[PDB]
């Protein structure tokens, strides 16, 4: 996978989510900058939306370090994906939606989606 690659295949998740939660555009775009209302009920479907596409967050509401790695290993290095797999992996909520906004801003202080456009 390369790094053009991801970045549409980020895009189109991107567009994906946005066309299937009906999240209002800037709300998407404060999401893709890095600024999660985590408790905004369209910013954390959304938010869902983005991490099962990608297998980060399984069908039983799991947090996959093979998920996270899989996409990361090309935008961040080793050392940066432990710290990021451990830290989020202590992110403990029943509510799946809540979860994943969460977990969206947790990867987001690592490398927010808008970054990605910068390589």
């Amino acid at each position: 996978m390369t790094i053009e690659e991801l970045k549409t295949r980020l895009h189109t998740e991107q567009s994906v989510c946005k066309t299937e939660t009906g999240i209002d555009q800037q709300k998407a775009n404060d999401v893709i900058e890095g600024n999660i209302d985590v408790e905004d009920k369209k910013v954390c479907l959304y938010c869902e939306c983005i991490l099962k596409n990608f297998n980060i967050l399984d069908k039983n509401n799991v947090f996959k370090p093979q998920g996270i790695k899989a996409v990361m290993e090309l935008l961040i290095d080793e050392n940066s994906v432990k710290q990021l797999v451990s830290d989020c992996s202590t992110i403990s909520e029943e509510n799946p939606c809540l979860k994943a906004s969460k977990l969206v801003q947790c990867v987001s202080k690592y490398k927010t989606m808008k970054s990605v456009d910068f390589l």
